[PDB]
């Protein structure tokens, strides 16, 4: 028996590369607040972790940082897919799958994280999935372009995505279109596809 | 209610300094196996990780490598805290606890752990507080001089550990003493006190 199974409602998860408008997306649900839980725009807890900016520091240095940053991405997600709540609807901004079968796959590939840190998160991935209960009935998949993520990105102009390069955001795209579209990913429920761009 | 909550038997953890000597203690029980869950010597795990060594990572770079350690160490407590037994008897080497409060309390002060990386590995530790069940009885505390401890690390000659210096085992042990003896940490159940020199 896992933490919170059978706790939560029909849950509907947000996810598209940076930039892709999944808190604007969101933001239209707002008014409706007393019928729907919203978990909305996550970055704010990673950008402020008891004063630490682990977002800044992840950018500045991946070697060192990428670990920490992603270890605690995977506890917030965790945090909200497993929040109580007496609604009949959860939306939730990204999910503990975005950060593991995109984030960190591609920071294993590009050498941010090495074999160990790697292995670590995964191992955490695994426990995580036998102990605790990840209610998820619905994938809306915002699909962009990377030069349409680039701009949103630019045009928001947070500081510490300002070093964020085009490829970067095109490894990503890729890796969303392999699991949201293509299902190389062993995670499966309904994905509903829509054109953000 | 959280995870392995009502799954646990009365549980025992064996705790010390490093060279106290816990396995061989532990060793006591083998002949007993079939009726005690006996769960000895993690350190195995974290010299190999699917072929990675994080323990001989961590000593060659602590400050890079002392938080995926830390979090895998973590992880491996609460696989061993969480195991299904249908014995009466639990008894484990080490448990969640001085991993937090004795090892990441050290790594954190020595500045092996950034505070980004701490305040990672806390809100880590406050979740698992609220969602895994840690089942924890009686603590065994093998007490030793940190003189004594050195010496049998270097009888022992882990090459993971060649490096280890006593001023490093001093600080542990006032950790251990912390925890154990002033009690000045959160709960440990009952402390059994034995003079392992
Ligand atoms: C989920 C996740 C985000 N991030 C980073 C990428 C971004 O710099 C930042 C937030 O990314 P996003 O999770 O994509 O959130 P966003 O607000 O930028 O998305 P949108 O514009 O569609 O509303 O966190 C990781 O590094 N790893 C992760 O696992
Ligand atoms: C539990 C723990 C151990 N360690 C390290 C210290 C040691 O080098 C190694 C194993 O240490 P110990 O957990 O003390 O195990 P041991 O086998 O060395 O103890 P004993 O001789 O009493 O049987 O792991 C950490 O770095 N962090 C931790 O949280
Ligand atoms: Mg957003
Ligand atoms: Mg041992």
């Amino acid at each position: 028996t896992k933490y919170a199974e059978g706790t939560q409602p029909f849950t509907v998860l947000i996810e598209g590369n940076i930039g892709s408008g999944k808190t604007t997306y969101l933001n239209h649900f707002e008014k409706y607040k007393n019928d729907i839980c919203l978990l909305t725009e996550p970055v704010e807890k990673w950008r402020n972790v008891n004063g630490v900016n682990l977002l800044e520091l992840m950018y500045k240095d991946p070697k060192k940082w990428a670990m920490p940053f992603q270890s605690y991405v995977t506890l917030t997600m965790l945090q909200s897919h497993t929040a109580p709540t007496n609604k009949k609807l959860k939306i939730m901004e990204r999910s503990i799958f975005s950060a593991r079968y995109c984030f960190v796959e591609n920071m294993r590939r590009n050498g941010s994280l090495e074999q160990g840190m790697y292995n670590t998160l995964e191992e955490w991935y695994k426990f995580i999935e036998e102990s605790i209960h990840v209610q998820a009935d619905l994938i809306i998949y915002l699909r962009t372009s990377p030069e349409v993520a680039y701009e949103r990105i630019r045009q928001r102009a947070r500081s510490e995505e300002s070093c964020v390069p085009l490829k970067y955001l095109q490894e990503l795209h890729e890796l969303h279109e392999d699991w949201l579209i293509h299902q190389r990913r062993p995670q499966s429920c309904k994905v509903l596809v829509l054109d953000a761009d």
